């Protein structure tokens, strides 16, 4: 199994467009991902955290990966958001997404209402158990309120269709161990921490700020992967304006608000989620142009 | 606005019992109700978080409602679970579970998304807003992942059918000068800290303990009520044993196997939450005799 | 051995006096010690954090102690802070002010160096081996980087020289079974918490903010001693405000600057610590005045 | 300034050893330095905390700095320990290591009194204009319970003599951008973050492990400065179990009782620490053979 290959190495968790009712925007999607993948992307996970997966119903989330994968499906890797903290829930949309022709599953940790550890196994077996597609772990516990602790994280790789881990919790020094005990992928979750997983050993990145500098997050890879770390150091600090502007907005807010500026309109978050506030905006903007994503 | 009256003082946040095949038995929730009445408590949660709210669908919530109002509702006040992170879908449950006679809502903060503070206070009052009902906000952040600060319960306060709050996050001193300032009931929402909270002022319990110990639990309310502090605190020791099983289970884990050890089987667990083990089951059975509520 | 007799009810974690030049002003802390007394303190800990512990001398230390139980020895408690993250040291700190007279010891947990929790237990045991005194845990991990854990708590408590704990951990259910279970006296080391520690058992407070309103602290254990607890409720909303003061400023910046504001100099604080700037002198004196300890 | 040539790239926070009687053994210390140097560090820091600062005295550390300046000090840079929670005890430690003829100072957060961010520049200010050496910050939250805020970093860097912060905070993204900004150097505090450090632009690394790993260390800062990221990535995993046993035992016990393993007996450590129980030797033998440093 190619991971690199079969999920890609640069993904953006995409935004889901809604239009001014709040009802989804599949054609401002398409628009979306050839745009994202133009930019430099190998792949796009949909209906991500960043993609609003608590506000989307199951019919808007097949919609949306039927138009993305219409989209850039024949030269891009589109990974399916498919876990809840319902593991019946869960078993029905990966079978879901599956059928529509996802390339692989994207399962959270189940949130708020905190699974004990053999819990959280039989979960992610369940749900590795329902289809034939790669599934990458999705580490996040300040998020969902637990962690996928190390042997927990381990027992999983035992499954031969658990692949890899998205990682939100950076316990860089652990995930380096499960790296190289087990063979599963990293992929970085946390934008901040990306050139740090690089150096333990992370295939690539699941990246919120992608949907702005998509181009630089190519070629702080290449440059790594090619051994000038101080090119990729240089880069890194160059974009570290959007991680500091997502660390005050949140992804949902910063990439509705950032694509806004670039001149893609995707419409606003849907509550609980909100729309950044022209304050937030104008400071975003300063934080972009400091990027060079903004003129 | 009599809180007491209208909303209880001990509540347990009911099981949601299920079948051997894992279906929604309201046979047994009828049953279970009537018991728990029966014990002590004078008001009931359905659809909280220990009534499993992640893996039963809007159908069930309804199903077990219904038949919950109709076991206990002319002799017990009945409170929905209403809240999920989804701001749309929360306003649904809450229109639903008014239209069927839920005498109150408990409405949860957005878990897992981690919504701003004006999300929150959208969220909320665009819940509070939808029926007629009395609402207690339900603030978990060791759950929802972002607390309810204190700026945004007294924003919140005014409206006029938000009337309390069912505490999880232990901010004893802000909860105290929340209640002195504006009026806010106050329920505590963590077994362990019962005692605490009513020093500081709080109505009464949603308690998940409750389950197997709602004798003592109201005794402990009308010791504490009556000015017997030392007696409260006596009960409060009694009951210890079952705080720490629930420490070590979890509410849901907890309360199902300790129903079915003292004669009541409301079934297991929906994945992710699991049943016991055997062996957990023998040492809740022993803090379950410590307890003097088994044996 | 009767706690409250030996050790007190109503505790001042008294400042350390300076003069203008910096050096220790024994007659200020005699002033201060008697003011203490007077107004309802039935003990005092001299050398605790809050009298700046980390930058006075050991011979400071035993001056300090010599005054104050000069000063009010004959009716109040003087108990002496005699623990660093030192052993050796600990116990020769311990042994002078046992010499010196005082009437019990207040020993913190070993900061900053991490010590596993047998190396804790070794510590106290060791120091409550090296006098005849009456001695308190201090359980504060938010300074100390590590807690007493339960199990090392219950097992110090047969010592027979360790007979209590201040607590600023904040956890009330261990706390409270430690108190049932071992019979501990736990004192409260956390103004904010004074009332639910004293619903959980506690057998008075060690206090900061009685610097400024020791008479108020009294009527509230005199209050709740009696089962009026409503009266106890409103005098601890009465200081909130001092409480919230002390989470901006800390114990050292806001004693002897509201000591000041009253008309009672005690000089400032020794670096690292600093003196209140103009701004926050001018936000403690609105939370004094609301709290009617300052005009 | 050459802070590479001036401190060093691979330093040991070296143990201070003790003999049978606890008392200092300053041959022993000049042996292991010699011993240190030779297997690959340019510079040792001596009285840090794995050297035991918590329970030397001032003359033990200035014996210790004049022992391990004699052994290797022509020939690696040696860097003192000279901070605490007292500011003027601070100035006078390091005041004397200057006057022994220390090549730089090691300077930690004043721990367990929580001074506010002003009161830390004032502190560090007030040492660094005490003596000409460079100096190093020396950011540890976990210990000290008070990080130095990136703005105090930010202010403290135009000191002509702060060079530098050992980190220990593991804030790799703001580390990037102080660095990126300012030009201090940063060396990693916590070996389980060495590598990510290196790739966010670290000059080297202040170790523990390197008490038994020296060598492998030195190899993975040559692999990584040729820009060959995947053997410096094979060698941090086989050096990995060292650091899972430092997080087991911490590093004083850990380094002990390595070194004895090694053939290198340095005595136990002064109480509250504690030496490696047998059970305890067991497992870090395992690891040291994992790691390939024991036979
Ligand atoms: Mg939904
Ligand atoms: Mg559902
Ligand atoms: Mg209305
Ligand atoms: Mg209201
Ligand atoms: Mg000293
Ligand atoms: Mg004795
Ligand atoms: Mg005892
Ligand atoms: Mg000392
Ligand atoms: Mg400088």
């Amino acid at each position: 199994f190619d991971v690199a290959a079969r999920l890609g190495t640069l993904l953006t968790a995409m935004v889901t467009p809604f239009s001014g009712d709040g009802s989804l925007d599949t054609a401002t999607a398409a628009r979306l991902a050839n745009h994202l993948v133009d930019q430099g992307c190998d792949g796009l996970v949909v209906s991500g955290t960043t993609g609003e997966s608590p506000t989307t119903t199951d019919g808007e989330k097949i919609e949306l990966l039927r138009a993305v994968l219409e989209a850039v499906g024949d030269r891009a890797r589109v990974i399916a958001g498919a876990g809840t903290y319902d593991t019946a829930h869960s078993i029905r949309l990966a079978k879901a997404c599956a059928a529509e022709g996802a390339h692989g599953l994207l399962v959270v940790t189940p949130y708020y209402s905190k699974p004990p550890q053999r819990g959280l196994q039989a979960h992610f077996t369940a749900v590795a158990d329902a289809t034939e597609l790669p599934m990458l772990l999705y580490d996040i516990p300040g998020r969902s309120a637990v962690p996928i602790e190390p042997d927990t994280i381990r027992a999983l790789a035992s499954h031969p269709n658990i692949v890899g881990v998205k990682d939100a919790k950076a316990d860089l020094h652990s995930g380096a161990q499960i790296m190289a005990d087990t063979g599963l992928a990293y992929y970085s979750g946390d934008d901040a921490l990306n050139l740090p997983w690089l150096a333990m050993g992370a295939t690539g990145f699941i990246s919120v700020i992608a949907h702005l500098a998509a181009g630089q997050l190519r070629e702080l890879l290449s440059a790594f992967g090619s051994g000038d770390i101080a090119t990729a150091r240089k880069i890194n600090i160059a974009v570290a304006p959007l991680c500091n502007a997502m660390s005050r907005l949140g992804g949902v807010t910063l990439s509705k608000a950032g694509l806004r500026l670039q001149g893609i309109d995707v419409g606003d978050p849907r509550l609980p989620q909100v729309a950044a506030t022209p304050e937030q905006i104008d400071a975003l903007a300063a934080d972009m142009r400091a990027a060079s994503v903004l003129r």
